């Protein structure tokens, strides 16, 4: 009974399929889904999905969160993201599938949906921010499970930035001009509090060969999370050779993952093993044993963990710097 | 009887080949080719192949023409630039990203270039058998772990590859397109009405039809009779809802072979007397012409890349049974 249609109201092992109801709400043309919520994760983090059509206007007015670190991962389609810390140069990228944008506390930001089939996976730390979407949004029954329908919010940690003007000199999906976006490697900001972007496949990667091949592409480490105390990355996986036992994991902090590509089998606690496909999400409470392996010859998941030393950091630590998005051809 | 094979069969029969299966893999430099459907596996109806490769600062192939093959470029993930020219018409170029499509009819000069590290192009060539070229050009790859990719004019002409040495890929690309008076991810893309002309369809920006006969299905045509002419096939994506209360998953049969590769979601396919099988991203199913099959989506929304030999296979059938639709999403109510 691992599978649920809305995130549970208390911490427990669960899997929720892509486009499940997930307390769906709409905000104009956008449809939000809350795969993992405050209640659901013990307030460790929120993992939500936003589906939306092209829009000629910003999806939200510029604003800041003082207590929440926000992460934007493009599942598909595309959306532009703007960000600025203090008086540092304003940054903007157009994110396509697999691209990532990091938005720390106190960073002014906004976004705009570009493509007709756009999906933004949002990871917010800590959890509970979603209350704002319940409040400002309109409930959506969404019977068919269709992806989307064809200055007063300080209480909700939303602080307006009405002076902020989103730059309009974007060329080749980025601005300012002296940036690298899909044309060279990207690094995680070394300065805490600064926003940064990693184009799909262009960031640092680490190969782990302890249990078949796994490639971790870090998005947020301790360096960036500081006191928010979490890590975020993608983990690409080979199959597990028959001569390797699939390891059993346990971590103090809750963790979760959304499959982006492939077929991943997860077994959590005393629940039956379940195979996840695109956009499917698995949530594992802290201190609960879990095993996972890829049935597909190559899978890739978006992974979030509460704590400084969860699964992704563990695989990196037991691994090595790696230059490719593909793993070795030989075991 | 399991549909699953590791390489395409040397004859026609129902099968399913998993993403990144060996598929008779070969490499040409950094590029890894997989032949999910071949001439012999499809009765020469068409070829469906996967090309995985890293970024390159150089073209991935010298500009050339095919006089007897219609080429189709679909970006499964990552991105790559495609240039195409018909005769003396303006040279067109687009940077395809996930879900984008490039159509390259016969006698159209073309080349491509890999941009992102994890780029995958799904190629559909009609008719089938064109893969012989890659058997010659490529080196057999064992790829034990199934990693996506590894980290002469007389002979080419005989493979229907006619070099165009004077072709100069244009260098004025901006926002992933050139020339300037073009529409790429900023508006509607129509299928070309003139045969032999190349065209490009950005993910979700092309024409769509909503079929409500068996739940909701949205067909986004990539190639129709208009464009295929004598090559006699269709190509498109089909997006699907789950099958709702009172509705039974229907059974289909069409004279020409057909196939699909899942892009998103989870799709169950049952072909002939074989056991049903659930497919995930990149997985391919092949259905011989004249064999009965059923498919449905276990996922709340799935999207597949579909090809059919003949002018009236599944996709055209759904279009004919449906109505023009303006969204990539289906209605919220049954
Ligand atoms: C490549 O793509 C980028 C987007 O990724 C695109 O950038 C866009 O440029 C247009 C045109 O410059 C911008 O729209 C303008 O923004 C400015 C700055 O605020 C406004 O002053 C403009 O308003 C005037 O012009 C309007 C339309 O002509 C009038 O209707 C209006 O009343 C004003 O007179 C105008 O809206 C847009 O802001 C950017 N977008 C981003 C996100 O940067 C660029 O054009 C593309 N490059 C090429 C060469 O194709
Ligand atoms: C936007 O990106 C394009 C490439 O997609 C750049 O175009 C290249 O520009 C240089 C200089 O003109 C040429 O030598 C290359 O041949 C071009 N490549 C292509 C594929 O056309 C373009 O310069 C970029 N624009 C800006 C302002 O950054
Ligand atoms: C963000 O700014 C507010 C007010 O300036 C401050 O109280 C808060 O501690 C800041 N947090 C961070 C992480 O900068
Ligand atoms: C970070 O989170 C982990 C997992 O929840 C927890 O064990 C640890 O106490 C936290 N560390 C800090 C500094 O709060
Ligand atoms: C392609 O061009 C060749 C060269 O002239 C010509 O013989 C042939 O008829 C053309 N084929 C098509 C399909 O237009
Ligand atoms: C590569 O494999 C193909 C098909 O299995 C075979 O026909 C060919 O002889 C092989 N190439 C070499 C040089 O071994
Ligand atoms: C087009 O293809 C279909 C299916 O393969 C076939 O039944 C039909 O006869 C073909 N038409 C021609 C002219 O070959
Ligand atoms: O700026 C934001 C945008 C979205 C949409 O994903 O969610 C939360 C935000 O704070
Ligand atoms: O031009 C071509 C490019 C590729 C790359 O996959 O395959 C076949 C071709 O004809
Ligand atoms: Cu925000
Ligand atoms: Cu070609």
């Amino acid at each position: 009974s691992l599978i649920v249609e809305d995130a549970p109201d208390h911490v427990r092992p669960y899997v929720i399929r892509h486009y499940s109801h997930a307390r769906a709400v709409t905000v104009d043309t956008q449809l939000y889904r809350f795969y993992v919520t405050g209640p659901s994760s013990g307030y460790a983090f929120t993992l939500m999905g936003t589906n939306a059509p092209h829009s000629d206007a910003l999806g939200v007015l510029p604003h800041i969160h003082q207590k929440h670190y926000e992460n934007f991962y493009c599942n598909k389609g595309s959306f532009q993201l703007w960000a600025q810390s203090g008086n540092e140069t304003q940054q903007t990228r157009v994110l396509s599938s697999g691209d990532y944008g990091s938005v720390p506390r106190n960073v002014t930001h906004t976004f705009q949906i570009q493509d007709p089939d756009t999906e933004m996976t949002g990871v917010i730390v800590p959890g509970g921010f979603e209350d704002l979407f319940y409040y400002l949004g309109t409930n959506a029954t969404d019977t068919t499970h269709t992806p989307y329908i064809p200055s007063t919010l300080q209480s909700f940690d939303v602080y307006a930035e009405l002076s902020f003007t989103p730059r309009t000199d974007t060329v080749n999906g980025t601005a300012p001009a002296n940036t690298v976006w899909h044309t060279g490697a990207n690094a995680l900001a070394s300065t805490a509090g600064d926003p940064y972007f990693i184009a799909n496949g262009w960031g640092p990667k680490y190969l782990n060969s302890q249990y078949g091949y796994q490639i971790v592409a870090p998005f947020v480490t301790a360096t960036q999370a500081q006191d928010t105390n979490y890590t975020l990355s993608t983990i690409s996986m080979s199959t597990t050779p028959s001569t390797v036992t699939v390891p059993t994991w346990s971590f103090p902090g809750a963790c979760a993952f959304q499959v982006q590509e492939g077929r991943v089998v997860v077994q959590i606690g005393d629940y039956a093993a379940t195979e996840l496909g695109s956009g499917d999400v698995a949530f594992i409470p802290g201190g609960v044993e879990f095993k996972y392996y890829s049935e597909a010859y190559f899978s890739k998941v978006l992974f979030v963990s509460s704590g400084s030393d969860g699964l992704d950091q563990n695989l990196v630590n037991g691994g090595e710097e790696w230059s490719s998005v593909s793993f070795p051809a030989d075991w």
